[PDB]
């Protein structure tokens, strides 16, 4: 619906993977605790966008903030 | 579509407002440079969720990262 004039950056979930290892957790543990669907969760592995609702739920469960799980990178 | 088991946190855009003052910019300048629609942009003023696409566009224009513009807070 938006016609934005900046389209050159992409999400990265690298920090999330580092955090899970820091907590001794596997990605399926995160998926299942939070209730994220299989296809949405798969977007994380592909650095594809998910909703802020999903990201907020991950922050709530992990006791973290957005900058601990996502980064804006050049595409 | 998701049935998540964490629903207690909300986005906050407080850091974005601080950053705009740091850059001597007004919110309408940001809206118009990036091309965000009026109703989407209004969500920012209300701490309502917007797409990662919108947030990425703001990061690209401001040369910043997610943790410079959003925070996860208790609702």
């Amino acid at each position: 619906r938006e016609n934005l004039y900046f389209q050159g950056m992409r999400v990265s979930y690298n920090k999330l993977w580092k955090l899970l290892i820091d907590r001794d957790m596997k990605k399926g543990e995160l998926r299942e605790a939070v209730g994220v669907s299989k296809s949405t969760f798969a977007k994380l592995g592909k650095n594809e966008n998910v909703s802020l609702t999903v990201l907020l739920a991950i922050c709530e469960y992990l006791n973290c903030d957005f900058g601990d799980i996502i980064e804006a990178l050049p595409e």
